[PDB]
């Protein structure tokens, strides 16, 4: 045993500065680096290609995920973009979950429409759906678990071992739980990627991505493609994101305490028809989440009884949940998928995906449990006062 | 009304009128336009007032229960600000005998020039207090707990006795932060912090704050901070407010680690004494359980053996950085005889109860088991020099 | 309107509805609140749109004369964004033979996969252009001046010929900036920059930008940049706009220094050739005097005495840093055979006209007198190696 | 050879990173630094007391001013504060100019009123007023040249020599011109200080100060006091200030070209009764300014005919001059001292100081001269339509 994940994140680049013995590593904004005399390139030459502040974050995420190295991108979508370009070429097929992130679907549909690769859509929680995708010999399979907004759990070990038997690489989008709560490379995944925008940064003030490869050689291909495509991130953003990472463990202990309390209030409340939260014993994939995850996390959804009118009343005076997109911040957020995250779909597509007009998504922050519960009770009470 | 943790977490949030930004925009601007001829806006010049700095001021004022907050470039600056706003020649200041060494350096320099007269007292000894208060001081400074032996002063007792002779009280609440101690609750006039320590928590800002209970004292601190040029950078205030949002989340881990470490060290064969207010045997325990919401994560202990034992302890620590400061997410160790108190005599240090075997821990938020493994290996290395 | 200097200098000022801040607040926020149920504001998510980023986009669109700008995390991302917005399999792209090596690496990697076909051309040779355009390409890339031999491509010639066959044109305007060359005034569809170079000017941001002449292609670039995740950091936009405000003031000194240095080097017994569009003997001088507002501050020269003369020249330089990149306030030198073009074989370098004697200067804003004393002592060192 | 001042500012901390060879110096935000094993303090231990990013800026300004070192403070007022605490004690007297910066005056009056030192105000341009202050044996003499907003010039060599004859230290507030246009240590001053908020930073996004001492022993006393009073600045601010410093020389060339064009429009214009600008041969101080300054700067004030109604019509449609306090940024600003900088004063106190209701102050930025002249010509027509 090296150290734990909390210790490694908390101590990422403390005692890393050879210049001054600075406890927090200096921010290397510099675009360029001098040669050490004629013909002698130093370790760094140009920030698009390699930068020490960015590489510390890379190395800290590689260490938390258990991989050979990390590449840091300017956005989470850029991390997805990077994998598509390093791994696929025309004639290859990519398998995508039916309920993957809408930005992931938009990018996959736009590039497949040009013939960059072919798409197969699959429900990775249905054995026959997976088996039919894999019988086509795909190059790459994407897993996103838990799914958003219904928190479907995909069985990592099942999917990854079946993919390997037909020679497919697997990439897991581990954004929702972070490396502190789920380690897809422990199950044999080739790649794991994140939007650092979310939990890893935690403070809603950086947009970023990361890809971690299990194998050193795929890592080197990602470095080369990130440099060639211009997808690397800002050193300043890497600085703020490493700062946020240091409290990821301390933040998640409170996030998950709050989510367990909120799930208790919402589950079986008279105004709530269903709760989507892997913590609940009646959630499909509960047992699988209890084994492949180190906690149930702090995202959940619930269907409020009554109309769009009950929703408008619920959301109307919330004091401690901000109506917004994104998630994983220290501040609690609420989103209405039908008018926000899934507004571009038709009504008919939403009913097929199992997204109701009554569905609300919570990103539970680290405010005091007592306040979040008072706020939700007064929201459920405003909603109840519609109803005719 | 919301809890202190909810107020700290939501201090920035959905307060941007330009764009609805969730996180408040950073206002670096030194200057602001007039709204046409003769119409000053709320802000005109960053030295005097700045919205990013005022957000941190307001957050700290809300957490301490005060009427407003002033943000200074350093903690020493915050102490400087109080001395200039409150004292003038002829007035006397009462200071704790074991106050922070930076506070003592400033008090001595300004007293030696006659800005005010100084009385040093042991505020935990009622006779030493009553003798200082009988000299009608204008201002009494309290620093509790003390650094590095964690002496506890009775806030309600000193504040009432100060108030009975017409003195103001100022509490330096750096060590515990507003999340673990609230000196304005007991009637203190002023509370100040080095935000360098727990409030920022990430070892990347040096800063201070002053919160006044009364609106009229707050207005006097704002005028003096502007006139002396003691106000902080808005970037620093942005990073400090960012740190503040996790203060509560961090202190829960810090305190869990500190409880586990105190239990390893207390009565260990290589440890002669642990200074930690959480121990029932520590003088100040009961007072600390009453006036603090937890016992914190600073402690000191006396290692048996030399300086030789201290050198072997420190050589090879993987998870404690040997450095000054405290209150960061990363565990630190310091040796007062060679670091914080090295600028003293052997017998001045012996007079203050500071041995060559004393080590101070600032316990961070790493996993307890890693920190306990690291400390048990330091104690085996020290045993072995014996 | 107002001039380009005025528009760049004033691109921040009086834009803050919240406080009237003279310099615009840094909007770091990843997200923005809905105004209430069902009411998205102007901004929702920084990957798609951010006000600090859009101010820089708008300032660059205004300097280039375009409908709008997109800001990328790097210059290569800007090239990437254009390739994805404009091309698909079956389309062909025309590329200059001497284009930037990062551009060539990206075009070759994506062409090897069938994303599009490549035609290489010498756009200074009418027949090389005519033969590319007779294939009906979808897009023509122009990079003028070229690096490191400062070849000038005739914008009006290339653009009017591309338009007759229905090709779109994109110009990489990195070397001169919008202050010195406006490709959209000649009819180009797109102009792009590495903002890492002159626009930022302080060597502390990597970034790119694309400006479209037409509102409809602008809207396509916005959509692809969002979908591909190529948009830049708000903080980087803030520093880049800060740099832009001095672009005019910087370029006046850059170009005075470069005229002075060109005068020393073109003379000189130790210099076989100077590549600088300001010299009357440089091929394309007259064309550069008409399509550019100045000759700029990049140049190359061939030092007599091959590699040993180069090592002695470069060895004690005090005011030129041996490094890649360009467009900084600080003077840089690079040796293309061992630095920018090291990955080519000796035979490809000889075919591209890149000698072992070739040195490239990125001339800064240091005093002309200092840069000349430094270059004269480099030329003595070199001569002492014969 | 040494290099010029422009070359030193441009190349300040270029290729000085020992960790990576970074061209641009890494920003050291760290509050604390590790000991190199038991009992081995590194060069840096605690950012309040010493930080390498702040020390880079210190050293650059010391090199430009020709001094032994620099201290960087959180504000310019802080830099003045630092000098008062390092140099004076009760019983000492301070001589200040009658038209010093209003913040300097507020601080001098507050600390004098408490008895930190005695205080004498003198007109340092009038030899009798100077000789009477110096005969009272002051410890310290403050010079501010040029003055704001009437651009009065004090003879640096003359006041410094006379201060030295009676044993007084001199401190020059060199904010207005910056080290690029005036070097008070060349004439024998002990101290020079700046608000870096103004020209040195140049981009209106940092408030800061600096103090440079000629002698290494006074520099070490300013370092000790700055640490003890907690007056030191943010390393991020120092990074942004050093960034701005790199263009100071390039900016001032444009500022000065614009100021020369604007002075020529305003001087003898039908709507202008007087221009205060040391570049004019008619300005009292012109010859002194040509001798002790490398250029005439880019601050000026002028008296508009027609009082307050003319001023309101003048400022109403200005497109390229922002109505605001501060100065020395890349963007042109205008201020009206009677309603802005001197609004605190009374009408009789402002009349006494020569500040009319018609006085406008320009901070001329680096926009194209022709845009600034068109804007000012249209303000002068709007003022003239008043009347």
């Amino acid at each position: 045993t090296p150290c734990t994940a909390a210790t490694a994140a908390v101590r990422a680049g403390i005692d890393r500065d050879t210049a001054y013995g600075a406890v927090t590593p200096p921010i290397v904004l510099s675009s360029n680096f001098s040669f050490d005399g004629f013909g002698n390139k130093r370790q760094y030459d140009y920030t698009r290609s390699g930068n020490p502040t960015r590489d510390l974050l890379g190395e800290a995420l590689a260490e938390l995920e258990g991989g050979a190295g990390g590449v840091i991108t300017s956005t989470g979508m850029g991390a997805i973009n990077l994998v598509l370009n390093a791994v696929l070429q025309p004639g290859d097929t990519l398998v995508v979950p039916h309920d993957a992130y809408g930005g992931s679907w938009r990018l996959f549909n736009a590039l497949a429409k040009k013939g960059h690769f072919a798409l197969i859509t699959a429900d990775l929680t249905v054995p026959r759906s997976l088996a039919d995708a894999l019988a086509q010999s795909p190059k790459l399979v994407l897993i996103e678990t838990p799914s958003n907004p219904l928190l479907r759990i995909t069985d990592l070990r099942f999917v990854i071992e079946a993919a390997k038997k037909v020679g497919a690489l697997t990439v897991v989008d581990n954004t929702f739980l972070s490396p502190a709560l789920q380690k897809p490379l422990d199950f044999g995944a080739d790649l794991v990627l994140h939007s650092t925008t979310k939990y890893i940064n935690g403070h809603s003030d950086v947009v970023g991505g990361a890809v971690v490869a299990r194998d050193a050689e795929l890592h080197q291909q990602l470095v080369w493609w990130a440099n060639a495509l211009g997808l690397t991130g800002s050193p300043f953003d890497a600085f703020l994101t490493l700062r946020g990472l240091r409290t990821l463990d301390a933040r998640l202990r409170v996030h998950q305490e709050n989510a367990d309390a909120i799930a208790e209030l919402l589950d079986g409340h008279a105004m709530v028809n269903q709760v989507y939260f892997p913590g609940l014993a009646t959630h499909p994939g509960h047992a699988l989440a209890a084994r492949q995850q180190k906690g149930f996390g702090a995202m959940m959804s619930f269907e409020l009884e009554g109309g769009e009118a009950a929703v408008r009343a619920f959301v109307d005076g919330l004091r401690y949940f901000t109506l917004a997109e994104s998630l994983g911040g220290v501040e609690s957020l609420i989103a209405h998928p039908a008018s926000m995250t899934h507004a571009a779909m038709t009504a008919e597509a939403r009913a097929a995906a199992g997204i109701s007009d009554g569905l609300l998504r919570l990103s539970i922050g680290i405010e005091s449990a007592e306040d979040l519960l008072i706020d939700l009770r007064a929201g459920l009470s405003r909603a109840e006062a519609t109803l005719t």
